[PDB]
């Protein structure tokens, strides 16, 4: 069964669009009328209300504050969503702040809140007025599509995927939020967003856990030229309880990436496992990618597909960590206990991290990768401190001969001291 919508052309049930082990319910996307796609516009102008276009009366676009000479980023939202819900203009308002931009919230709550099997189909349907407002402004307003970049939260990710498809492929850059899992994982590339459907599509996955029995509202396959996994991916910090909680946090990292670039590196690896047992960093000479709005900044973004990226964020507040290797070289006794180390910067100090929680050999080193809530900057001096988890009467001192702290950058800052210190005690470190 096929429906037709005027120019957004016709619609089929037929697989892989239904009827498949993936999309297994049968149905049609509803009447554009019914999911009432509405397109809310924002500006470094108007900021804190938006001007309303639509495709189909150019006058609308032309006595807004549309610019032809600034990008434009669209934001769609997802399933059970609104397109007027705060986080989409908010994003906006951070956008403002670092750059002129036409910022286009997409409304489509009208086809939102259906089952899923129906919103899914609805968001072809969206995908096609999306595509058609772009086609427009390319069409009428001389506007270039490569100008356009569509950000997509759940099956709004699929959503740009649609509009990226019908407008083959030209779409300056798609950015999926946490893609939805349910009928797109292992469906074919018309129906899902893939890395054809926009120049340069890059994905952050913050909920790839499995629906059933996980709740995992994301897919776990890799859908674009590169694909980000902060925290695995899966249990983002601060998420134990409330239940859109590691879904929405995709939105979040994004949201703070706009303000706080240099707080998400990605770092090139095969796997977490890998990368949180340091085989991942520093970053490769290139430098490494910004998760978020400066992603598309990489060099080499588009020479492959799936290229994979792992890094880890705070709970709140910013989420944004930077990452850093430390070496200690022991001395004093041998004793069993926890040695600890705070770097201190020009910019500031970071808190103190456990680098090795064990027997603590005299003249052997211990390296340990760590995610610090501070960026210190130019490195000044190092502290260690180390504590005995069994105070042996003999008053026994420990010390760090030499310390080596390694940057994101590959930059090494060698600290030394000729002293050694009970449990307890800092020892603060010089350069050498
Ligand atoms: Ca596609």
């Amino acid at each position: 069964a096929e429906v037709c919508y005027s120019h957004l052309g016709c619609f089929s049930d037929e697989k892989p669009w239904a009827g498949t082990s993936q999309r297994p319910i049968k149905s049609l996307p509803s009447d554009p009328k019914k999911i009432n796609t509405r397109f809310l516009l924002y500006t470094n102008e108007n900021q804190n209300s938006y001007q309303l276009i639509t495709a189909t009366d150019i006058a609308t676009i032309k006595a807004s504050n549309f610019n032809l000479n600034r990008k434009t980023r669209f934001i769609i939202h997802g399933f059970t969503d609104s397109g007027e819900n705060s986080w989409l203009s908010d994003m906006c308002k951070n956008m403002f702040q670092v750059e002129k931009v036409n910022c286009i919230c997409v409304d489509w709550k009208g086809g939102s809140k259906a089952q899923y099997s129906q919103a899914s189909q609805n968001i072809r349907v969206v995908g096609a007025e999306v595509a058609y407002l772009v086609q427009v402004l390319s069409t009428s307003l001389n506007y270039a599509p490569e100008n356009v970049h569509i950000i997509g939260h759940s099956l709004g990710a699929h959503t740009a995927g649609e509009a990226g498809k019908r407008l083959n492929g030209l779409v300056g850059r798609i950015t999926g939020l946490d893609p939805a899992e349910p009928y797109f994982q292992d469906t074919p590339e018309e129906v899902r967003l893939d890395p054809s459907d926009a120049k340069f599509v890059d994905v952050i996955h913050t909920d790839i856990s499995p629906i059933l029995p996980s709740l995992g509202f994301g897919m776990s396959q890799k859908v674009g030229h590169m694909d980000f996994f902060p925290n695995g991916g899966k249990d983002m910090p601060g998420c134990k309880t409330g239940i859109s909680c590691n879904h929405h946090r995709s939105i979040e990292y994004y949201h703070s990436s706009i303000l706080n670039p240099e707080g998400f590196l990605g770092y090139p690896c095969a796997s977490y496992d890998e990368f949180q047992e340091s085989g991942c960093f520093p970053c490769p000479a290139k430098g490494c990618p910004k998760m978020g709005h400066f992603a598309d900044q990489y060099p080499g973004k588009t020479n492959a597909v799936e290229q994979t990226f792992f890094l880890n964020t705070g709970a709140s507040d910013n989420f944004t960590r930077w990452r850093y290797k430390v070496s200690v070289t022991l001395s004093g006794k041998k004793v069993t206990g926890h040695i600890l180390v705070s770097l201190f910067g020009n910019k500031g100090n970071s808190k103190q991290y456990e680098i090795f929680k064990g027997t603590l050999k005299p003249d052997s080193t211990h390296s340990n990768e760590f995610d610090s809530d501070v960026d210190v900057g130019d490195l000044q001096m190092v502290k260690f401190i180390w504590y005995n988890n069994v105070i042996n009467p003999t008053l026994p001192r420990v010390g760090a001969s030499k310390i080596i702290v390694e940057t994101n950058v590959g930059k090494q800052f060698n600290f030394c001291s000729p002293e050694t210190v009970r449990e307890e005690v800092l020892l603060t470190l010089t350069p050498c």
